[PDB]
């Protein structure tokens, strides 16, 4: 280590036989064969000697005084062998390749793309999901030399947005998905448009947009194309969704369709949509199983403990309770619902001052009137 600081013997005879080649005369496919005939002897050596003599045959190809037309054929020939390494090999020589192509980044976009893609799906593997995204964001999409077809663009798109829900970023999953938008409709490929509408609907059930997020699964239910256990599944996150979303006629109207569609019928929460659908006023006690039948981001909890199906449930029953009284105090409402006198007051002011429910609440004597 200290005072022989050369490297290894065969990776020293690679560098020297690429270093011999690089103002050769000869032609293509022999010139070709030879790089060729060296890349084979690099891939054959086994642990520290052949990573050092991957990284002298990319620093070989990259120099200016080989042809493009070599080093384009012989990175891409480079690439497929290393899948074919293990990971932590694979994944040193993908960024090392990508920081050498650097500074002539334009004369090899297709070997970029490819090597972000193969090193995007190592950190996914691995469930580091940010670096994945974030290598495949890497790939020029619109700012390349390269016309990428349309399917390409959206199968990127979807997968960025893809990693960024499974690393609980949807927002940024969101941004992405959103790109994808514009193209999907140019795509011929069903299956990927159908990938696309089921990853939007997940996209917008991770924002809380539930009642979007509703709609779009809801309609893909419909899809005779998908099978039916998937449609099943579709109907059940519309479901779920729908009694997550905020109180008020847009969901009552999606209550309303789930509950006339048969189907619903083979799902756990039927009992919560009928009495939901029904305008009923719903106990804590009757949604413990329910609420255990949710994805983890849907049981999200703010500081002081309440839920998102806690707040969806006092607005459905505040609502519900303004179809069923003339007016109320709040002690009682309270009492009804199970919650306190100051939070029932807070959350119907919040209604009325969204226009979600119709009527004026009385400060002083703690009363509500509804219409
Ligand atoms: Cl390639
Ligand atoms: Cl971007
Ligand atoms: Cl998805
Ligand atoms: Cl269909
Ligand atoms: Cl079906
Ligand atoms: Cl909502
Ligand atoms: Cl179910
Ligand atoms: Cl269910
Ligand atoms: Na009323
Ligand atoms: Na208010």
């Amino acid at each position: 280590n200290l005072y022989f600081q050369g490297g290894g013997r065969m990776a020293a005879a690679v560098r020297q036989d690429l270093a011999q080649l690089m103002n050769s005369s000869g032609s293509h496919k022999d010139l070709a064969g030879k790089y060729r005939q060296i890349l084979e002897k690099a891939i054959q050596l086994s642990g520290a000697e052949q990573l050092e003599a991957l990284k002298a045959f990319v620093e070989a190809m990259v120099n200016e005084n080989v042809s493009l037309v070599i080093s384009r054929q012989l990175l891409t020939d480079f690439c497929t062998h290393l899948p074919n390494l293990p990971d932590s090999t694979a994944k040193e020589i993908y960024h090392f390749t990508l920081e050498k192509i650097q500074p002539r980044v334009i004369s090899f976009e297709e070997q970029v793309a490819s090597i972000r893609q193969h090193l995007a799906s190592i950190y996914e593997k691995e469930e580091d999901w940010r670096n994945a995204a974030q290598v495949l964001v890497g790939i020029p999409l619109e700012t390349g030399q390269k016309q990428y077809n349309v399917d390409y663009k959206l199968e990127t798109y979807l997968k960025i947005a893809r990693l960024y829900l499974e690393d609980d970023d949807p927002v940024q999953a969101e941004a992405y998905i959103n790109r994808a938008s514009l193209l999907q409709n140019e795509s011929t490929n069903e299956q990927l448009q159908i990938h696309y509408k089921v990853c939007y609907a997940r996209v917008l059930d991770y924002r809380r947009k539930f009642i979007e997020a509703a709609q779009r699964y809801n309609e893909l239910s419909y899809k005779t194309i998908v099978h039916e256990s998937e449609r099943l599944e579709a109907l059940k996150h519309a479901l779920h969704c729908t009694i997550l979303a905020s109180a008020g006629q847009q969901r009552s109207r999606m209550l309303a369709t789930l509950f006339k569609d048969e189907r619903c019928q083979q799902l756990a929460a039927y009992g919560i949509l009928e009495k939901m659908y029904l305008d009923r006023i719903i106990r804590g006690n009757q949604l413990q199983e329910f609420a255990a039948m949710l994805m983890p981001h849907q049981k999200a909890t703010t500081a002081d403990g309440s839920s998102i199906l806690d707040r969806a449930v006092i607005e459905h029953n505040l609502l519900s309770a303004s179809k069923l009284y003339n007016n109320i105090t709040f002690e009682e409402l309270g009492a009804l619902l199970e919650i306190p006198a100051a939070k029932a007051e807070k959350i119907a002011s919040q209604m009325i001052t969204e226009g979600r429910m119709n009527g004026f609440i009385d400060q002083i004597d703690g009363i509500v009137h509804f219409e």
